[PDB]
């Protein structure tokens, strides 16, 4: 393991020399992570974010490790479970904060956070099948925070909720549905800020059919009353971008991505304002 993991390593290293050597500058360098685990369980899912990686095991284990320091590493032992409760499929690390969530493929979402190191259940969706679930980096990582929840069902719901450390405990604080896709079933969401504007941001949602894009606030305003108020807007303005994939025999999962930067030519909109983000 361990002397198999640094042999790996330097393999890896011995290639990139080779591919600039036999040929040009690969401009980036392909090499594995030194990881001595001794899990029996394959990785299923996993994310890169806020300076921390995060393993998920078929049989539900977590592993967060450290990027910059790669030797801490914490190993979350879960309660024991039936084969019937399947494996992890889909995950989210808040890429600004510690919080992870974890995604089955039974619909079930759970919540981690380091402070607790075990993860929890969701109650509220207890009913409900969410394929993934995500919060919003367009609000500072001080207080309140937006959440947005993917449905299997195509019906997003948003919600501005107070940092409490752990999410789960929220009896569905200000939440309601914001957006409607009823052509197919959510992969995830994402959100960024809207540099544009001090209180705006923007939310994407992905689904094995369509992309869907839409608008918000992050002003203090809404984090309660105002909340309500602006998703009421949104949602019966029913003006999203709508794209679609075709069905070409794939599951179509996807993820939704950020591109923070504006230097660069960009052949569409080349003008004195470009946006970032």
């Amino acid at each position: 393991m361990a002397l198999d993991l640094s042999s790996g390593f330097a393999a890896a290293d011995a290639i990139a020399n080779l591919q600039l050597a036999d040929a040009t500058l690969p401009i980036f360098e392909v090499l594995p992570v030194q990881l001595q685990f001794s899990v029996a369980a394959d990785f299923v899912a996993g994310q890169a974010a806020n300076n921390v990686l995060v393993i998920a095991l078929s049989n539900g284990r977590i592993l967060r490790i450290d990027l910059n320091k790669p030797e801490d590493i914490d190993d979350i032992d879960l309660p024991k479970k039936p084969s019937e409760v399947g494996v992890i499929r889909r995950m989210f690390l808040d890429p600004t904060a510690s919080h992870l969530i974890i995604c089955t493929s039974l619909g079930e979402n759970y919540y981690l956070h380091s402070q607790s190191r075990q993860p929890r259940p969701l109650a509220r969706l207890r009913g409900v099948v969410i394929e993934s679930i995500a919060w919003s980096p367009a609000l500072p990582t001080q207080s309140t925070r937006e959440i947005l929840i993917g449905a299997a069902d195509g019906n997003i719901y948003e919600a501005y909720i107070e940092t409490s450390t752990e999410f789960y405990r929220r009896e569905d604080k200000y939440l309601k549905l914001v957006q409607k896709l009823p052509d197919g079933p959510i992969t995830g969401l994402w959100a960024d800020s809207l540099p544009g504007h001090k209180d705006t941001r923007r939310v994407l949602v992905a689904t094995s059919s369509r992309l869907f894009h839409w608008v918000g606030k992050i002003g203090r305003g809404h984090d309660s009353g105002g909340g309500a108020s602006i998703y009421d807007k949104l949602f019966e303005a029913e003006q999203p971008t709508v794209h679609a994939l075709s069905g070409a025999s794939a599951a179509a999962m996807s993820m939704l991505v950020v591109s923070p930067d504006a230097e660069q030519p960009s052949p569409r909109f080349r003008e004195d304002e470009v946006p970032e983000r």
